[PDB]
């Protein structure tokens, strides 16, 4: 129904938001580069993007290429915003001074409806940058696409 702009960020980060750092995030190039503070030592830094379309135990392919000036290894995945809650992804996005593309097929065992309401929650992506690298570093993605296996 409503993906996250199947593609990179060559014209706006769509809905990718980041918090716990300096000002908002900057793109103007085709990659979401956020300024992560030194070893993000504090409440914890992160980035959230609400607006996903998952349902029951369906298939899905997460595609994203992140690159942090440093070799930071934070955590990335997906889940539901509001009870009964339900996470489908559980991995750690490693980063380095080089481009790190990511492509995997996981079975979303939950439901992320694209309708933020008082009783009807939804689902999004979680990028936790709270306490991960040592000195100040950053994250630069540029190709986020999510879809269910509808080929057959």
């Amino acid at each position: 129904a409503s993906p996250i702009g199947e593609g990179t960020f060559d014209d706006g980060p769509e809905g990718w938001v980041a918090y716990g750092t300096d000002g908002p995030l900057d793109t103007s190039t085709g990659a979401l580069c956020v300024a992560v503070p030194a070893g993000s030592a504090q409440y914890g830094v992160g980035v959230v993007l609400n607006g996903v379309a998952i349902e029951e135990g369906t298939t899905y392919t997460l595609r994203y290429t992140a690159t942090a000036s440093t070799d930071v290894t934070v955590r990335a995945l997906v889940g539901q915003n509001g009870a009964p809650y339900g996470t489908v992804l559980d991995t750690s996005p490693a980063l380095t001074s080089e481009p790190r593309q990511v492509t995997e097929t996981f079975t979303a065992s939950a439901t992320y409806p694209a309708t933020p309401a008082a009783d009807d929650p939804e689902g999004q992506i979680a990028f936790q940058l709270g306490g991960f690298s040592a000195d100040a570093w950053t994250l630069c993605l540029d190709d986020v696409a999510l879809d269910s296996e509808v080929e057959l």
